[PDB]
């Protein structure tokens, strides 16, 4: 009881697939599968599975010398043919990685040698390795584990390389986690690991409060934020708030009346007002966000002008554009037709819920009539694939996704971001940038770059930023301190130490 921790995720981890996507959840898949190189909080990558590599002068050839003492959880070993024949049982499914430019980069992936892997790209593609460091797809199961020689249609036990492994898997239930015995590198404080299936997050608030789990980690919905404030104030539990981890902001539909009107999106972000929207809705606990990143985000630090929270702006703006205030209505027609946007948000969630009716009220003030569409995830998802909002919830990725992962997606057409960025003539320009920064080494062109990328982004006013949202934690005292993981979706269990 002392070296094993009990917690709780919204769903089960899924099958654990390392390379197919929801179900499975990226945390568990990077508690069970192991990348060649690993992320860290300071943005390089350190050696891990490889413990070396080399490339051209191209460099569009790599090759990785492995560790020769890796042994998956189930005694076979980890060497160059494992790792190829997982990078082909990923590229089998290329299509399903499209969001990931490296999957398009992947010419070639041969094992030259037991412990020398190398691997052909069609470009000097700068992100590489941090794009291998991440929880999925380039991670590795045994090929044992194949169903007929591939992972893409089901795998069979998910055996990793990693310092944990799946006991057991109740679906709506539970899922136990172990500390893999055999691990190659440090061995984990804690030895086993119960995760509660609790969707309802004030649920989760109270399986705390009754002692029936010892920690939640998460972002903002980890847990009312009421409740969460009222805990940091009792020494009977442990709460931590981290930095900033990613942006929550609307994505607006430049593509859609009357979105699809620049003086449009530049009142809507003089209407908010984010700071009280933030102690109002979120309890005080987050950050005000003026711009797509933060500007502590790599490259993002470009001096760009926030708009703050200014009605009388906003209204200007509308007038001069010629949305006007007909007797006695409270909100503005140009030309027929009423100020009437749609903001779609996942309606079981009571932040999405909460936030969306404090950005109608604020919209309101300035004469935009705001309808609140709230749908299940699937509706969402599909009109965020469509382009069927006005406005729309949408968040970044956290680190090492943010900024290039996130700027390499907008260029596919099945994303919200894709979508929202339609209705701009400037479009192909942003996504052939988007295209040349990713294979940049001139070290001053990729500033530029993204420095034109995010400009464009910011003067169009596609996003309208809120916060600046943080992970969190709730524990039993007795855990000690619980850090941080670099990659935000990631939770460093093995870093836990009573
Ligand atoms: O899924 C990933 O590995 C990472 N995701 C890659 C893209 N996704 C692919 C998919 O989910 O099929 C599709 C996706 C698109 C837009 C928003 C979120 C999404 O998951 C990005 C991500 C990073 C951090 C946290 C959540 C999502
Ligand atoms: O992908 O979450
Ligand atoms: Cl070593
Ligand atoms: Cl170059
Ligand atoms: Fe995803």
């Amino acid at each position: 009881a002392p070296d094993e921790i009990t917690t709780a995720w919204p769903v089960n981890v899924g099958p654990l697939n390392p390379h197919l996507y929801t179900p499975n959840q990226m945390f568990a898949q990077s508690m069970v599968y192991e990348p060649l190189v690993k992320y860290q909080a300071d943005g390089s990558v350190i050696p891990w599975l490889a413990k070396s590599w080399t490339h051209s002068e191209d460099g569009k050839t790599w090759t990785f010398t492995l560790r020769d003492d890796v042994k998956f959880s189930n005694g076979e070993p980890f060497d160059a043919e494992a790792a190829a024949e997982n990078f082909r049982a990923v590229l089998d499914n290329r299509q399903r990685h499209a969001w990931l430019e490296l999957a398009n980069q992947i010419v070639d992936v041969k094992a030259l040698s037991k412990t020398e892997l190398q691997i052909t790209l069609k470009s000097a593609y700068y992100p590489f390795l941090q794009e291998l460091a991440l929880p999925r797809p380039f991670r590795f199961i045994a090929p044992s584990q194949f169903k007929n020689h591939e992972t893409m249609n089901g795998i069979k036990a998910p055996i990793g390389t990693g310092p944990w492994i799946l006991q057991e898997s109740k679906l709506n239930q539970y899922d136990v986690f172990v500390r893999n015995e055999n691990y190659w590198g440090e061995k984990p404080a804690i030895k086993k690991i119960t995760f509660n299936v609790i969707p309802d997050p004030t649920t989760r608030a109270v399986a705390f409060e009754t002692g029936d789990i010892d920690l939640l980690y998460g972002n903002e919905g980890l847990l009312p934020l009421d409740t969460f404030a009222r805990f940091s104030q009792n020494p009977a539990y442990h709460t931590q708030l981290s930095q900033p981890i990613e942006t929550v902001m609307l994505a607006l539909n430049t593509a859609k009346a009357p979105t699809n009107e620049l003086a449009v999106r530049e009142a809507l972000n003089y209407a908010v007002n984010k700071k009280s929207l933030i102690d109002n809705a979120l309890y005080g606990t987050q950050q005000v966000a003026d711009t797509l990143f933060a500007p502590s985000v790599p490259y993002a630090n470009l001096g760009l002008k926030p708009s703050q929270y200014d009605p009388q702006k906003a209204k200007a703006l509308l007038e001069k554009a010629g949305w006007t205030l007909p007797a006695g209505k409270d909100i503005r027609e140009k030309n027929g037709q009423p100020l009437r946007i749609e903001l779609s948000f996942i309606g079981t969630d009571a932040l999405s819920k909460s936030m969306a009716e404090i950005i109608q009220a604020d919209m309101r003030q300035i004469g935009a009539d705001v309808s609140l569409i709230g749908e299940e995830e699937s509706s969402i998802y599909a009109r965020q694939r469509d382009g069927r909002f006005g406005m729309i919830f949408h968040r970044t990725w956290g680190a090492p996704y943010d900024p290039h992962a996130f700027l390499s997606s907008m260029r596919v057409p099945s994303h919200a971001d894709f979508q929202a960025q339609q209705g701009l003539a400037d479009k192909p320009l942003i996504d052939k940038e988007i295209g040349e920064v990713l294979a940049t080494h001139d070290e001053t062109q990729r500033q530029a770059l993204y420095r034109d990328i995010l400009t464009r982004l910011h003067d169009e006013a596609v996003y309208l930023p809120i916060s600046y949202i943080s992970m969190m934690v709730v524990s039993k005292p007795e855990l000690g301190n619980i850090p941080y993981a670099p990659i935000a979706t990631e939770i460093p269990f093995e870093q836990i130490k009573p």
